[PDB]
């Protein structure tokens, strides 16, 4: 039986390992940290639990597909569907509580924004058709097509560009709404891959379909249960783990992978699958191999700055997912992507899992995950940025919720783009690999195979097909399909 080594226990690596296991490989995952899940990590601090990374759960069938590979194993993983997606607030007092029932969303949005129902209806149906077309056409495509060098392979993208909105920006399509608050609400979806609504293509209007047509869910135990259930499953089906052991080099011979090295020794495998960020994969682990320099130089997605606050009271106006919109979104993104700094009026996301699992906070308290969009680390003075952002975020919460939250903070943890970078070796602290700030960027990501080194594969959020849970999971599926194909040949 052949063996595979997976470099990193992120969601992509865990998924890949599970798939290779199902195929019959023996599998070992190396992890630099003393925990599994990478960005899907959690902490418990002074009476509060916090998810550290992903907070939004859509497309739960993609996780279930992994359990389905091992129908006999007993893994407790469940989730519920929510009636409400997000609460949205603005400085002028406007609040929109957004239903996951599309009929109710359209009616509510119509009244709250004084906007024609037909406009909202047509937009959501177009968002749906975009998703289904993109899924059918690009995410379900077969792997028949092969070759010795890199290729574009998407005349279909050009056929369908007018319908998908590939030649305009997200904001071009979102500016159809008359109320600018509604334009803003839908421009927010550019953050779902760390891009700007003013640059990312119009195909991204499909993103709200995920949470508004397909459901918004909450897993039992919070988001941490996603990586941990998968870790538990992996361990039960025989995947081996080497924790606190960073891979330092990927070994080859005669242009085929032979295994990896760590500070502790060398290990051989028939296959290597890296779940490490593609930049240090080349820069650090393949120092003797020629790097695809343009791929590695693609613009980096945005990062984040997060404050985790225990809060000594309740806010009945807040649900699980809440947004306090900046009064000037265009400036917000300009700072982030053009100047690598922070605008003074931020869009603040407040996530509160204690609304779903009351054990996540003391009785009558809340566990606030408080996040603003942020540039990656390019040498800024992060100490000053954090100090400044804190005061602006507190100012934002006074404008929108009419409370001085500083009187209620009982404990604080902070995560910056430096912390993000250190935690998981994500280059620049970018949350989603390369940004998607033009129509080529998706088609310019590193593939899941490697054209120089046979039997070396790549999985996760910095490579094809993209950042975020659903796409990282597809990364692993595609990687495993490739390998099975190669076996058959
Ligand atoms: C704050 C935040 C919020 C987010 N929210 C969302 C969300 O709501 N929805 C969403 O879809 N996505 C979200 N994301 C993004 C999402 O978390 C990632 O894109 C995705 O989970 C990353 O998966 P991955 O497979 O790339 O693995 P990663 O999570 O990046 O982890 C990779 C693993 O590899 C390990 N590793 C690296 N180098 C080595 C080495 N040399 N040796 C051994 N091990 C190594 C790392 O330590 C890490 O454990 C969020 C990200 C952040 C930071």
């Amino acid at each position: 039986m052949k063996n595979a080594i997976v470099i990193g226990a992120g969601i992509g690596g865990l998924a890949a390992a599970l798939r290779l296991r199902h195929q019959g490989y023996s599998v070992t995952i190396f992890e630099k940290n003393d925990y599994a899940g990478g960005k899907l990590h959690a902490i418990e601090k002074d009476g509060y639990r916090f998810d550290l990374g992903p907070s939004l759960f859509t497309l739960p069938h993609l996780v279930e597909n992994l359990f389905a590979l091992f129908p006999e194993e007993i893994i407790d993983f469940g989730y519920k569907s929510k009636a409400i997606s997000f609460h949205y607030f603005w400085d002028d007092g406007t609040l929109f509580k957004a239903s996951t029932d599309s009929s109710q969303f359209i009616e509510d949005a119509s009244k709250v924004f004084k906007e024609e129902k037909s406009t909202i209806k047509k937009y959501l149906a177009k968002s749906k058709s975009k998703y289904e077309l993109t899924k059918s056409l690009f995410l379900e495509k077969s792997l028949h097509k092969a070759t010795t060098y890199f290729s574009l392979d998407t005349v279909k993208a050009i056929v369908h560009a007018p319908f998908l909105g590939l030649n305009n920006t997200l904001n071009d399509e979102n500016s159809k709404f008359k109320n600018p608050k509604l334009t803003q609400l839908f421009n927010r979806y550019a953050t779902y891959n760390g891009s700007s609504p003013y640059q990312t293509p119009g195909i991204m209007t499909m993103i709200p379909h995920l949470e508004l047509g397909l459901g918004t869910y909450y897993p039992d135990g919070g988001m941490h249960r996603i990586s941990q259930s998968l870790f538990e499953l992996a361990q039960k089906v025989g995947v081996k783990f080497r924790f606190r052991e960073s891979v330092t080099n990927i070994t080859t011979s005669k242009n085929k992978v032979t295994g990896v090295e760590t500070k502790n020794g060398s290990y051989l495998s028939d296959l290597v699958v890296s779940n490490m960020d593609i930049v240090p994969t080349y820069r650090n682990l393949m120092k003797d191999v020629p790097a695809p320099e343009k791929t590695l130089s693609q613009e980096r997605s945005s990062s984040a700055l997060i404050f985790y606050w225990g809060i000594d009271r309740e806010f009945p106006e807040l649900d699980l997912h809440n947004i306090l919109f900046s009064e000037d979104y265009k400036t917000e993104f300009e700072h982030i992507f053009e100047h690598k700094t922070l605008a003074q009026d931020p869009t603040v996301y407040i996530n509160i899992t204690s609304k779903e699992s009351s054990n996540d906070a003391p009785a009558g308290h809340e566990n606030w995950f408080v996040m603003i969009n942020a540039p990656g680390d390019y040498g800024q003075d992060w100490e000053q940025l954090v100090e400044e952002s804190k005061k602006q975020i507190i100012a934002k919460i006074k404008k929108c919720l009419h409370v001085d939250i500083s009187k209620h903070i009982t404990t604080e943890y902070i995560l910056t783009p430096q912390g993000i970078e250190k935690n998981t070796s994500s280059y620049r602290g970018a949350l989603y690999g390369a940004a998607s700030n033009n129509k080529f960027a998706a088609f310019l990501r590193h593939p899941n195979f490697n054209g120089k080194i046979k039997n070396l594969y790549h999985v996760g959020g910095s490579v094809h097909p993209g950042g975020g849970i659903p796409l990282c999971l597809l990364s692993a599926q595609i990687t495993a399909d490739l390998i099975q194909k190669e076996q058959l040949e």
